[PDB]
């Protein structure tokens, strides 16, 4: 029975891009589509909503983009008055001191993701064919059913679950 099978080729599970020891672009290519495979937005025990796993991630791998337009660090207390006045929620994440994600109006899931003192995500900047994204990567090996959760690193209370918990986010 394997006589036919002697030459053919072997195969086995495909590896995701996101997860592979590829370059930041080949591994940002797919991510997008592959994101939306990966994680959902559901009732949290945490806070109100957050981001859960759907399908299990690979640690290391890129697991969503904060997704948003990059604004000028300066526009920021303007366009806060201005979803204030709006009543509009305000999601922004800081790249660094001159510039900002603002995912308020072309936000995506990441904007629930939880904070946790004991997380088991991280965030980075990469630079993809001239722009700036944050792209949120896992610890470690996440599973279906997990929440995510990322340390916001800051008084106001704590809600995760963690052993360590610092009680307060800031
Ligand atoms: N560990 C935690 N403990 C208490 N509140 C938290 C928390 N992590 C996130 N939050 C709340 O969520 C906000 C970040 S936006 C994250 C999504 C949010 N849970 C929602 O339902 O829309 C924080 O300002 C805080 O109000
Ligand atoms: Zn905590």
């Amino acid at each position: 029975p394997n006589d036919e099978e002697e030459e053919e080729v072997q195969l086995k599970s495909a590896r995701r891009a996101t997860s592979m020891d590829l370059p930041m672009p080949m591994r940002f290519r797919h991510l997008k589509k592959t994101s939306k495979e990966a994680v959902g937005v559901y009732r949290s025990p945490i806070h109100g909503r957050g981001l859960f796993c759907k399908r299990n991630i690979d640690a290391g791998e890129m697991v969503i983009e904060y997704a948003g337009n990059v604004i000028r660090s300066i526009q920021t207390d303007k366009r806060e008055k201005y979803y204030d006045s709006k009543g509009i929620g305000c999601y922004m994440f800081r790249i660094d001191d001159s510039e900002v994600v603002d995912a308020t109006m072309h936000g995506n899931a990441a904007r629930f993701i939880n904070h946790s003192c004991e997380p088991n995500c991280y965030s980075r900047v990469i630079n993809i064919d001239g722009q700036k994204h944050i792209v949120i990567f896992a610890m470690r090996k996440i599973y279906r059913g997990e929440e995510l959760t990322y340390d916001y690193k800051f008084k106001l209370p704590c809600n995760c679950g963690a052993k360590k918990c610092r009680k307060f986010l800031n």
